[PDB]
């Protein structure tokens, strides 16, 4: 509640994370790649009419050729009445016209079908629609719904083609029953229930399931990963994403273990979905906010951004000194051929209270990234201090400087963030957490020493952290006072002698 | 030698006189002596975790008044220590230590981890004087797996398989290992269990039969502690609900649930020889900052003892799930200095509930049942909070905050206190948790209940009738302690109706 027609974009609006022009966004929808058009598609839960979640609810639509530059198009799908809306869903490409929508020169791999939840008063169903113009306008299928279970709580279909069972698989969730329901079809129109899956952190409801085959990093081997979103049960706060690793025959998913693991342990990574028609590799992004405060954050005339797209692999990594576990790794996309305004490189800098690392750029795009590999040296240091931190500071406007903090404590072998900013108040802080997480284990040892790596990227209201080589991800929005945005970056310590040796430091000012 | 006890030291939570404490150990009840026993990981020589490590020892007759006794078990060398373990009562002398008039149910055996350089083993010891001095068994260790990471035995007698069961953890393998014995001396590996939130290591497992609230039915619960993997921060406790035949534990589902979603509830252990009901307590701190908190000449307290039951409760509007319920003990016959009762209070900014007690024991409790009324209120405000304030010393007042937001149907805490700094804050979280679902509906309205107890550095919250617990330590500036309690709102008209409010100043 700050409105007027005050537009915060200048200091708030991310530059390379997608953002709608005006209005409210949540779950990403119908993510696919168009092969012939060489084009990435982003759809999303969209309310254009308010800056919060809205009763007549649509699929918004953007395209990109590189996953950092977006064009906003007209609404893709709308509801029959203001009475409710077009909830989350996915898209597939029906190359072989198994659904029977094909004028005759509707290009294969441009033969586009959307599967989504249709939200009516007292009823949620799975409906389908098809696009003949490349995914810009859609036609709803005469005989919708394609699945109706007489339920008020049954949503978020993610479908994909699965060979060697020779069927379309739908992964949808019966939310309050805590079941991911797996359906089959040779048709996209007629569906059959194959199995029910229930595990991990229950919270309040199951939402937005995913099921996809992810490669193991070195081998030609892979595993199937079940993605599941829960809200409002998150042990961390409101909303969160989790995953399971195992097998899949087209009928039931069978996990390798019964352990719970989260995709991202930041506060702001929810409703994760994967992209369709990606050849070699797995790609996906999420809604980059948390349901407990997402509609109160001081941005206008929009709310919400998407996260960066991420490349998903599986890697055996040490969860403790002795073990190793096949772990979900994620790393950010970035075209490289993004603008580097200018940068700062240094090598094996032995960091002290006497020589901090400071950016000296002149001018500031809101957007920066920092990439560090470091060694923990043998040195006795008093329990506190604050074992090395990287500080992201604003311009010095209004006789104060706003800053967020990202550090690593070597006694706790843990990374941490502190997104607390003074004098910024908004409804439902209390749930806006400030201090977070992240225990790791060395990325490597080089001479019995302990080596870690860090990659972070700050847009304008959003910071994404990738610890080791994407072993764990931490996404968080941060706010900063009216007019202020990130201007420079320091790396500091209270230690007199060097405890941390930064083998490599690269700090970059980036631009659109 | 500044002593912070006057404003920091809990009054009814156990605390060692001097030195450092962590995991609670060898919890048992003595039937003939009518006495509760508390042992613990103890380093007397420093105010942090210490190389020569002992089992400390306290007794109580009511679980809120404690006598500190001499060390119960010590290690052979300063080189290491006596790690976590449990106690059982060998009524029928299956171990063969019995002069002849060593009373049954006073026939006491301690099972513990012996930490040596490069070696952790399970050893046993017996007490003939009522659990005050111990003798180590000649042929220790009772179990040795040639491991550096193998600890925290919890043992109990299990009929209908007719054996002693040991629940111990092979920490870095992520296995709770289940052993059997007719002996307490000779053990056989029966099964391995691996589930829930892995984190870094498995620690302090538990296995016990817990009643379902109304029926004569019950379930078996596996307790498991992990650190430093906790999704919330450092250390945390989790549980599983299922069956047990004496050989393998088989859970009803494969879901992860935590025992307490505060930052400071770890190494939970259950009491032995409790007839009807299940009782236990935990180390009331978090491993990432536990040795840096501003208290002297001690660090760490135990939590209150809790009564543990299982109840079918709504996790969402539609469902219900057999959930672990916990509630605090408190003798009732604790000193109530004075109190404040109110009924049917329709809260507004113009009707703030305030304590007016005169004088302050550090210790208070508050018990509230409330309705969320039908009323449009602007998104913010701060839907009703309860504020715990200090004395007004040094021209400032320190306070922690416990509230409930009706739009988010969630309770929350904010333990942030200005100007108090100590090593490794960064991990000291401040704002926490707690989504619930109504305890009841009375006329399509939504009813919740809250019970909280503040000692002097520790606050324990129990939402609904113990559906979820939230334990957190809080700190407050030099000299300051809780003095009074307010319940406030920013709403002009009443959004919350407090059906019942009881605020009490308590004492030893
Ligand atoms: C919602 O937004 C769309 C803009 O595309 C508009 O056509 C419609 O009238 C709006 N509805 C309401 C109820 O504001
Ligand atoms: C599907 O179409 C592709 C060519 O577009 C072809 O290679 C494949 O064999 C077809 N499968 C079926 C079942 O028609
Ligand atoms: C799957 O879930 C539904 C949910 O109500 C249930 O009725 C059905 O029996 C389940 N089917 C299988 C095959 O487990
Ligand atoms: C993702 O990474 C894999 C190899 O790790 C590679 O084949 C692919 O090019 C990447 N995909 C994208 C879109 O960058
Ligand atoms: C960080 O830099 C290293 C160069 O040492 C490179 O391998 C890597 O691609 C960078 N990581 C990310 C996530 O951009
Ligand atoms: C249990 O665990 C140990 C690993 O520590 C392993 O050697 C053994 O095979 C397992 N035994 C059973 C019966 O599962
Ligand atoms: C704990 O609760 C049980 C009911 O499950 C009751 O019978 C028992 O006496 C209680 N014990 C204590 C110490 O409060
Ligand atoms: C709180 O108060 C209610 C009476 O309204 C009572 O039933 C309950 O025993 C109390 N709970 C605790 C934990 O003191």
């Amino acid at each position: 509640s700050i409105d007027l027609s005050v537009d915060t974009s200048e200091y708030n609006r991310p530059l390379i994370h997608f953002t709608p022009e005006k209005g409210w966004m949540n779950d990403p929808n119908g993510l696919f790649y168009d092969k012939t058009a060489k084009l990435w598609h982003l759809y999303f839960q969209y309310n254009p009419n308010a800056t919060a979640w809205g009763q007549p609810l649509y699929w918004g639509h953007a395209t990109s050729n590189d996953l950092v530059h977006w064009d906003e198009h007209e609404i893709a799908i709308g509801p029959e009445h203001d009475n409710e809306g077009i909830f989350s869903g996915s898209i597939v490409v029906d190359h072989n016209n198994t659904s029977g929508f094909f004028n005759s020169s509707i290009d294969p791999n441009q033969r586009i079908v959307a599967i989504y939840t249709n939200n009516i008063p007292d009823n949620q169903t799975q409906d389908i629609a098809f696009s003949l113009d490349g995914g810009y306008t859609f036609t709803k299928y005469e005989n919708n719904p394609v699945i109706d279970v007489s339920s008020n709580q049954f949503r978020d279909p993610k479908v994909f083609w699965h060979e060697d069972s020779n069927q379309w698989i739908m992964v949808v969730s019966k939310s309050q029953e805590y079941k991911i329901q797996i359906f089959g079809s040779a048709n996209l129109k007629n569906w059959v229930l194959n199995s029910n899956f229930s595990s991990g952190y229950y919270g309040n409801q199951y939402e937005c399931p995913g099921l996809i085959e992810v490669p193991i990093e070195n081998s030609d081997k892979s595993k199937w990963v079940m993605f599941l979103a829960i809200n409002p049960g998150s042990p961390l706060g409101g909303s969160i994403n989790q995953y399971f690793v195992g097998d899949f025959d087209g009928f039931q998913f069978v996990p390798d273990d019964s352990q719970t693991r989260f995709v991202d342990i930041g506060k702001d990574f929810y409703a994760f979905q994967t992209f369709s028609e990606v050849e070699h590799g797995v790609l996906g992004l999420a809604w980059a906010s948390n349901w407990q405060y997402a509609d109160q954050v001081p941005t206008n005339p929009w709310r919400s951004s998407t996260s960066l797209a991420r490349n998903y692999t599986l890697r055996y990594v040490h969860t403790n000194a002795e073990t190793k576990q096949l772990t979900l790794i994620q790393n950010p996309v970035l075209p490289d051929s993004i603008n580097v305004v200018d940068k700062l490189k240094k090598k094996n800098v032995k960091l002290t209270n006497k020589k901090p690392i400071k950016t000296n750029f002149k001018g500031s795009t809101g957007l920066f990234d920092f990439n560090i590999t470091f060694k923990v040296l043998n040195l006795n240091v008093s329990p506190g201090k604050t074992h090395f931190d990287i500080l992201i500071n604003s311009q010095e406007l209004n006789s104060s400087v706003d800053s967020i903090k990202i550090g690593f404590d070597s006694s706790q072998s843990s990374f941490y963030i502190d997104r607390h900013i003074p004098n910024v108040e908004f409804p439902r802080k209390q749930f806006f957490t400030d201090k977070l997480a992240a225990y790791l284990e060395p990325l490597d040892y080089d001479q019995d020493l302990r080596v870690f790596s860090l990659y972070g990227i700050v847009d304008k209201n959003i910071i994404e952290l990738y610890f080791n080589d994407g072993t764990v991800a931490m996404t968080n929005t941060f706010f900063m006072g009216e007019g202020k945005y990130p201007h420079d970056i320091q790396i500091v310590t209270d230690t007199e002698e060097p405890l941390f040796e930064l083998e490599s430091v690269i700090i970059r000012e980036l631009n659109k």
